């Protein structure tokens, strides 16, 4: 649903996943980062040391200026630019063309990456967190309003199998991309893709915190953030257990902070000493939830030059962010029509000789609604 969009994403480890788009008439081709954690469509529109190409408004007979500026601040990077509209399409995407809002980026700081291969960002979340304000229609809303594409997309983000790939199925769910059942969690509110974590286990041991801690101040699925990011108190409980699981090894302190590799001899990575992490999500029926299980092969992410890794779980003071390492090896369905996100085991699942990533349920969990913050 459909073959045409299967394997339509590419990326580098830790630099997001991008999809090919064209903007303007005639079509100008850009690579565009696929970001469930923001809601603005923006594209390099002026030279910058890190851009191979950029969008050229003067060459599009279909460009229209909105004569209004815009800027967006992310966790660290930020850009400013000029709002306009234009015709936009996705070559490996549905067969449609829309007029969508476009921020043309004229200045930026710490936003583009050195050898990135991407030139723009596709914020796929709801108008609410759009900049300057919720009146700037996000691209996906426009796509839905203009064409007949169903109000639904799914993301199959894959780890290696040194440089990566994946699929963005616009408008449905492609059955060849996952196994087992889909389990759905409610979208709590339509701004970020907000969800609610009702329970946390590490190698089968409940973390025993008040479930409010898991969602303080929000939990969101964010394909535009690399790490699993955890609220301070949860982060420290989790590192504690992960340290004691793996104490048979000697770890620098900068490792646990994400600012320093650990290396082992090719093929000898001590997989079995790192615990599995289970996240239980609110389910669709009363008192029911389901779990997703993350393997060490998701949260110790590989970087080149021996097999080398960074700890891809880190600290947040803006809530739980289920980033790209959590999403890898799941097929994640953003079912906007039904205010829900589905998780299944990805067809490109992460393997381990003795353990496997899993979406399992049903589980009973009382008082799930008390887990939400405010
Ligand atoms: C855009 C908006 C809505 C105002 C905003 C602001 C701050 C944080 C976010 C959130 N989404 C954040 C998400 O949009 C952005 C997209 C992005 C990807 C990129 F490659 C470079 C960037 F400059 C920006 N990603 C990041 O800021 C993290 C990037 C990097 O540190 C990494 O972890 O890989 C993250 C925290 C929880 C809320 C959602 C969103």
């Amino acid at each position: 649903s459909f073959v045409e969009m299967v394997d339509n994403l590419r990326g580098k480890s830790g630099q997001g996943y991008y999809v090919e788009m064209t903007v303007g008439s005639p079509p100008q081709t850009l690579n565009i980062l696929v970001d469930t954690g923001s809601s603005n469509f923006a594209v390099g529109a002026a030279p910058h040391p890190f851009l191979h190409r950029y969008y050229q408004r003067q060459l599009s007979s279909t460009y229209r200026d909105l004569r209004k500026g815009v800027y967006v601040p992310y966790t660290q990077g930020k850009w400013e630019g000029e709002l306009g509209t234009d015709l936009v399409s996705i070559p490996h995407g549905p067969n449609v063309t829309v007029r969508a809002n476009i921020a043309a980026i004229t200045e930026s700081d710490k936003f583009f990456i050195n050898g990135s291969n991407w030139e723009g960002i596709l914020g796929l979340a709801y108008a609410e967190i759009a900049r300057p304000d919720d009146s700037l229609e996000p691209f996906f809303d426009s796509l839905v309003k203009q064409t007949h594409v169903p109000n639904l997309f799914s993301l199959q983000l894959c780890g290696a199998g040194a440089s990566v790939g994946g699929s963005m199925i616009i408008g449905g769910i492609d059955h060849s991309l996952y196994t087992g059942s889909l389990w759905y969690t409610p979208i709590r509110r339509e701004w970020y893709y907000e969800v609610i974590i009702v329970r946390v286990e590490i190698n089968g041991q409940d973390l025993k915190m008040d479930c409010k801690e898991y969602n303080y101040d929000k939990s969101i699925v964010d394909s535009g953030t690399t790490n699993l990011r955890l609220p301070k108190k949860v982060f420290e409980a989790a590192v504690k257990s992960i340290k004691a699981a793996s104490s048979t090894e000697k770890f620098p302190d900068g490792f646990w902070l994400g600012e320093q590799l650990v290396c082992w001899q090719a093929g000898t990575t001590p997989w079995n000493i790192f615990p599995v992490i289970s996240l239980y999500l609110m389910g669709e029926v009363t008192n029911q939830s389901f779990r997703i299980t993350i393997l060490p092969q998701q949260y110790l992410r590989p970087v080149e030059d021996d097999d080398c890794y960074k700890f891809a779980i880190s600290q947040s003071s803006t809530g739980t962010v289920m980033g790209a390492v959590i999403m890898e090896g799941f097929y994640v369905v953003f079912d906007r029509a039904r205010k829900r996100i589905g998780f299944a085991v990805s067809a490109c699942h992460v393997h381990d000789e003795f353990r496997t990533a899993a979406v399992e349920g049903p589980f009973v969990t009382l008082d799930m609604e008390d887990c939400g913050y405010n």
